């Protein structure tokens, strides 16, 4: 509605935070406003099931 | 000994190559002469063993 960044991304789009060390998700519309470097830790969508025992 | 790049990043830096779509790796030192994009395709070394026989 506002099209105004909240949280981190806000706070470093608007001069609030001079960097940010942060489990940020590296999407386009971030890098259309701020920086990322190379990303650090490659993650995805993962299925977390009960270990199981003994039917 | 030359420090001279060879490959498609001496073909990038010496202004014979365009750009590189290619299975580059990302590292420090070839950043430090050309520019990566974010990665397309993140990997690591991985376990090939002999699948289990069928005798």
């Amino acid at each position: 509605d506002t099209k105004i960044w909240n949280g981190m991304v806000g706070e470093l789009v608007y001069g609030k935070a001079d960097i940010a060390i942060a489990p940020l998700t590296i999407t386009l519309v971030r890098e259309e406003v701020i920086d990322f470097s190379k990303p650090f830790m490659s993650l995805g969508i993962s299925i977390m099931i009960k270990k199981p025992q003994k039917s």
